[PDB]
């Protein structure tokens, strides 16, 4: 059982997993709210934004889970699954906001690319650690001879 | 090679790959069948419901591999790989469906979220067992003392 | 730390996330350039196209970590990071031609794919090697008694 390092990681991914079908049952309900049936993905404004609003978010998550587990698992995986949460709170924001709002999207939306970019930043620096050691030594190595 | 408690989950990954690229070649002929060029993104209803599956699709894809992980690092991998078939060969009737009928899907769409449940459900449970004994175990230390 | 054998994978993985990140930062500047405020997907072509680079890309981009990390898992994690590299930077080509021509576009697809279907096929290969022995070897049971 190599599981204990990364249930963190995982169960983000799955309140991540509960929270992208919470917004597609939404667009389900305001689907009928307004008459638009499969296909068709226009109608009245409210229906689009909540339209987009589900895309959109169904956009940045892959983003969002490669960049968890890569910082989760190179640089830490407490704080990674901390901006996680941020994340995915600020998604759902993100999500009523638009709802109501196309200019209510944009307070969370800017709460959610900081979260986001925390955690690549993380990342980038987890990386760095790996493999910089192991290439400073080696172009140390060039100057040698001597 | 940690490989081998992991292969089944990797090759059912590998199926919904290949499932996804099969969409994405149909609406290239669908494209060519009722010209249209991109961008557009609308034609006549045979072409949108075709558009339309392969997004549905591609947008669900990244929950079920998520959970179908998860399900099978912290439930069970043969069962989490099992309902990752179901899932699969259900989004193919519901593809399969949708570009005949946009009812036609319904069947198809209803077997892919009862298997997509039972993968949540599951991640759920393992999820629940690693974290909960750990819990409930200092929980009992505040009534101690004593 | 079991980190060493998928820094290469995950490093790649955030190149990924950086030039997917580059791509919707482009659609922002797309999207005032034009005066196509939220919601709305719709404009003059050089938005759509800009738009649906984004999107297609974006839809790809699922399919190709799952492989990458198949791939690289079960086959060979070099080769598998750098058909990683050619595949990202198809892409990135991919989204500079779509944005000045819709035709300009076609080149950097098929560089794209071709990468692609590399890891496939390297994912699929790793996969046989797994499994096929521990297959073939029961299969020659049946054939004892003997
Ligand atoms: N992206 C989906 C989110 C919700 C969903 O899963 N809808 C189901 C059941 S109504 C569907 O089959 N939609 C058809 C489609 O995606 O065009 C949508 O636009 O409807
Ligand atoms: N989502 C894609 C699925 C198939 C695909 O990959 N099409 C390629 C080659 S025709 C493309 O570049 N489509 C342009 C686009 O996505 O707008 C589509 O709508 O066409
Ligand atoms: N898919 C996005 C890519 C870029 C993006 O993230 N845009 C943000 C800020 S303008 C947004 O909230 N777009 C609303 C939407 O997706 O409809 C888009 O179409 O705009
Ligand atoms: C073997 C050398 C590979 C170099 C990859 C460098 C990754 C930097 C991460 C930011
Ligand atoms: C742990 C790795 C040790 C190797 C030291 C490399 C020194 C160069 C970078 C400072
Ligand atoms: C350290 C404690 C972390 C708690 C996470 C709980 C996960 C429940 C999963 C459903
Ligand atoms: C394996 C973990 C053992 C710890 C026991 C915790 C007891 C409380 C939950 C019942
Ligand atoms: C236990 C047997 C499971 C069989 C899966 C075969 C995978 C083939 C990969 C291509
Ligand atoms: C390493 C696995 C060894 C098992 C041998 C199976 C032989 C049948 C396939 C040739
Ligand atoms: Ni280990």
């Amino acid at each position: 059982h190599h599981k204990d390092e990364v249930a963190l990681l995982a169960t983000v991914t799955l309140v991540g997993v509960l929270l992208q079908a919470y917004f597609s049952l939404q667009v389900i309900s305001a689907r009928r709210a307004f008459h638009v049936s499969p296909p068709l993905t226009s109608g009245p404004p409210e229906f689009e934004r909540v339209f987009r609003a589900q895309v959109n978010c169904s956009e940045y998550f892959p983003l969002f889970l490669a960049t968890l587990w890569v910082a989760g698992i190179f640089f830490h995986e407490g704080a990674a699954a901390l901006c996680g949460l941020f994340y995915l709170f600020a998604r759902l924001r993100y999500f009523q906001g638009y709802a109501r709002s196309a200019q209510l999207r944009l307070t969370p939306l800017y709460a959610s690319a900081r979260a986001l970019w925390l955690l690549v930043a993380m990342a980038a620096l987890g990386l760095l650690v790996h493999f910089l050691p192991g290439t400073l030594r080696t172009a140390l190595f060039r100057w040698l001879q001597m």
